[PDB]
């Protein structure tokens, strides 16, 4: 009978998913624990509300992100 208790509640927990990583992100700072856990949740999100956006952006810039991450950890290792 219920699926938007729980519906939402994705796009809830997408927003919370979403927050908890880039908030980590605002708490951490960055390394390779965030890469999983911020790409997990938004993952995560991104399969809670699918069509709630900015992970779109966010989870996609954040691979891309850890991918430069690595890159410049590489920048640590191609320099070093």
């Amino acid at each position: 009978e219920d699926q938007q208790h729980k519906q939402e509640l994705h796009k809830l927990m997408a927003r919370c998913f979403l927050k908890l990583g880039e908030w980590q992100l605002n708490l951490q700072g960055i390394n390779e624990s965030t890469i999983p856990k911020v790409l997990q949740y938004y993952s995560a999100a991104t399969e809670h509300d699918r069509s709630w956006y900015k992970a779109w952006h966010a989870w996609a810039v954040m691979n891309f992100e850890a991918v430069l991450h690595y890159k410049h950890q590489n920048q640590a290792r191609d320099e070093k």
